[PDB]
């Protein structure tokens, strides 16, 4: 996994069915791709530092709106 700033983080379901744990990566605490990350819930509304899980993927704006609402409730429910 390799992270990038200005992009969105996803966890779970690399097979592409259920993509959870969503947010915007504005601060990458890795030079390549290793947790933790400083993440913003944009479509939710808060900043924090979270620990994602396995099957972490990088998405863009559209994958962020709906999916980050639900999947941030998934991600930032704990490990904060």
């Amino acid at each position: 996994m390799h992270a990038k700033v200005g992009d969105y983080l996803v966890v779970k379901g690399t097979t592409t069915e259920r993509h959870d744990q969503h947010a915007e990566i504005i601060e990458v605490r890795s030079a390549d791709g290793s947790p933790p990350y400083v993440v913003r819930w944009l479509v939710n509304g808060h900043e924090t530092t979270v620990y994602p899980g396995s099957d972490a993927v990088v998405v863009t704006a559209t994958e962020h709106a709906e999916a980050e609402k639900r999947a941030a409730a998934r991600a930032g429910h704990a490990a904060t």
